């Protein structure tokens, strides 16, 4: 897909990462809201905050990875590393409420899946 | 899905609107980039600008519509009206390059589909 | 600033609206976080949700209003109306906690100021 | 500002980084639009693309850095590294058009300033 500098990149891995980022951003926005409406909250504040970060970073990553013109591997690697890191953190935080709140079980799966997609694409941008 | 103030809302129409916004934001980000890489551009500048607006508004609309806690129909109606309006404008602009650039044919379909989803949900929030 | 279609627009009002949107988005992001950390919360859930919507819409509005190329008054009016409406809603919600939480007093002022800037610019785009 | 895990962080450096991210996001959005309207473009396509990435990452970074609740230094470091990297890339790209287009001179200064603010805050999160 387009420039020589993106020669040898897995276009399927790029497509999977973009779809995973958009699904994971929406999952995290939905999960921050679901935790907000739980008669519990108070105990879910780090979870809500991490959901908000994870939605913001997945949104930005989906946009950066969607652009081929004037591709810069340094920018793309740094953005993928940020998204991998926040997805890992948000997956772990949501998994802690997997039994207390069904929304966090589903969101934990979304974060873990997007973490894997970012890591797989990052590993191939050498 | 959650509060009494969202009694009588079509949850399926709400879900379709959220998925359409995320697919249309990514379609418009991809199309701004595709037009940027076209040996043409120069003639595609309004198209690129409208793609950027349409991605920004679809992103915001997907997030607002994903939230049920403390739902406010005035805010939701105003955001859906904005998204309907920009999707209409971006659909028309991309359709003009439908024969010159395949990306704009696909993006025009995305904008028209998301315009319909916003209008259908807006009509039922009375 | 640029096209004939933006002839007769107040460039100072446009600049004030953009700066107000960015200051108000950050104020609302900060206030959602401040309410999240308040030993209270539980009672601040509509406030947090409205802060999140208001940040998302102010962010999108700042970007749309920053663009002059292929200006479309219908899109700009609809986006300003959405931002005015959410700033009004978020200003009212934060003002309710003005005495309980200092963050919401400061955020209420930010929302009211950005509401005024959107309304003033909207009134002149006839 | 709030949790023990943010003990020893420079609150002034945190505030400067947030303001720099919001000013730099708007500078880059404005510069992508300014390059789009330049009778040149064609030659400014990498510049426009990098402006779009830099606006998206600065927007996300401003939001993440605005949140104190459940602070995670790994997430914050990774996001600051991404923002530093894209600001460096966008500063260099805009500087190349500093003499051809006044918008890119002003945007290059914005990118360089925000790069410095991210690097200074990152260095102190050890
Ligand atoms: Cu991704
Ligand atoms: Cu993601
Ligand atoms: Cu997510
Ligand atoms: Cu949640
Ligand atoms: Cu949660
Ligand atoms: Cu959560
Ligand atoms: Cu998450
Ligand atoms: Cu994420
Ligand atoms: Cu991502
Ligand atoms: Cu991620
Ligand atoms: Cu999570
Ligand atoms: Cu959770
Ligand atoms: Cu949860
Ligand atoms: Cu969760
Ligand atoms: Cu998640
Ligand atoms: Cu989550
Ligand atoms: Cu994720
Ligand atoms: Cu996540
Ligand atoms: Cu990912
Ligand atoms: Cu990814
Ligand atoms: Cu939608
Ligand atoms: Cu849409
Ligand atoms: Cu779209
Ligand atoms: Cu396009
Ligand atoms: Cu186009
Ligand atoms: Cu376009
Ligand atoms: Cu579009
Ligand atoms: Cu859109
Ligand atoms: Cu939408
Ligand atoms: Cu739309
Ligand atoms: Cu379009
Ligand atoms: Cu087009
Ligand atoms: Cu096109
Ligand atoms: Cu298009
Ligand atoms: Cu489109
Ligand atoms: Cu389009
Ligand atoms: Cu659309
Ligand atoms: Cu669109
Ligand atoms: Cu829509
Ligand atoms: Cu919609
Ligand atoms: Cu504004
Ligand atoms: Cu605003
Ligand atoms: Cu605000
Ligand atoms: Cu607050
Ligand atoms: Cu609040
Ligand atoms: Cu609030
Ligand atoms: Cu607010
Ligand atoms: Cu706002
Ligand atoms: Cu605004
Ligand atoms: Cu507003
Ligand atoms: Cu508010
Ligand atoms: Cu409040
Ligand atoms: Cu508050
Ligand atoms: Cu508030
Ligand atoms: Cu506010
Ligand atoms: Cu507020
Ligand atoms: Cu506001
Ligand atoms: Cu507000
Ligand atoms: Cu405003
Ligand atoms: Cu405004
Ligand atoms: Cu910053
Ligand atoms: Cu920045
Ligand atoms: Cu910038
Ligand atoms: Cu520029
Ligand atoms: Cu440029
Ligand atoms: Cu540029
Ligand atoms: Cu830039
Ligand atoms: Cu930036
Ligand atoms: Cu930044
Ligand atoms: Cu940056
Ligand atoms: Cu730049
Ligand atoms: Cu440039
Ligand atoms: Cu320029
Ligand atoms: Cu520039
Ligand atoms: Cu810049
Ligand atoms: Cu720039
Ligand atoms: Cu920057
Ligand atoms: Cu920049
Ligand atoms: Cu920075
Ligand atoms: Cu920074």
């Amino acid at each position: 897909t387009y420039p020589a500098d993106l020669g040898g990149v897995d276009r399927e891995a790029m497509a999977r990462c973009i779809e995973e980022c958009l699904r994971c951003a929406q999952a995290c926005t939905a999960c921050a809201d679901a935790c907000l409406s739980e008669p519990t909250v108070a105990d879910l504040t780090k979870c809500i905050r991490t959901d908000m970060d994870c939605a913001d970073v997945c949104t930005a990553t989906a946009a950066v990875l969607s652009r081929h013109t004037g591709y810069d591997a340094n920018v793309t690697r740094a953005v993928l590393q940020a998204c991998a890191t926040v997805c890992a953190a948000c997956g772990d935080e949501c998994a802690r409420h997997a039994g207390m709140h069904e929304a966090c079980r589903v969101c934990a799966e979304a974060c873990r899946s997007c973490e894997q997609a970012c890591q797989e694409l990052l590993a191939g941008l050498g």
